[PDB]
Formats: structure tokens, C-alpha cells, sequence
């Protein structure tokens, strides 16, 4: 009773950690899609700065 | 055994998953720094758009 519940235990810090894991796999993955876009933004910032840059020149 | 395994199993599942969950912590630094940094190149890429865009008008 002490060992699995100690097991019961782990799981239930695992399942904190394992619950964390997955926070930080959803953040990476909204972070990612962030990043997709940020980086897209950055490149398209930059595309749109050359296409009014261009009208620019 | 099988309860203290489950013990050893929940508690290398904490381990493989908190190192895990740190290597996902990082992951999703990673993509926090990653996009924070493409972001500002679109904070910057955007500036620069609007510099010339407002230079443009």
C-alpha cells in the first residue's frame, strides 16, 4: 500500500510534470506557431518593406 | 515488487518526463526566445516598413 501508493504518488507528481510537460508542449507548439509568424511577420515585414520600400525608391 | 516497481516506474517516469518536461521547458524557451527574436525582427522589419511606408506617403 506504501510502495504503490507511493507510485500513486510519484504518478500524481508525475502527472504535474507530465500535465507541465504538456503545458510546455502546448506553449512550444503555440510558441512555434508564434514563431511560424513572428518569423513570418519578420519576413513579411520585410517583404512588404521591399514592396514599399521599392515604391520608396 | 510489481507496486514498487511502480513506484520505480512512476518515479523514472518522473524522471524520464521531468527531464523531459524540462527539455520541453526548453523547447518552449527556445521557441519563446526564438520567436520573441523573429518577433522583433518584425518589430523591426515592421518599423523599417513603416519607416519607409510612412516615407512612402
Amino acid at each position: 500500500e506504501e510502495a504503490e501508493k507511493a507510485a500513486d504518488e510519484s504518478e500524481r507528481g508525475m502527472k504535474v510534470i507530465e500535465s507541465r510537460a504538456q503545458k510546455d508542449e502546448e506553449k512550444m507548439e503555440i510558441q512555434e506557431i508564434q514563431l511560424k509568424e513572428a518569423k513570418h511577420i519578420a519576413e513579411d515585414a520585410d517583404r512588404k518593406y521591399e514592396e514599399v520600400a521599392r515604391k520608396l525608391v
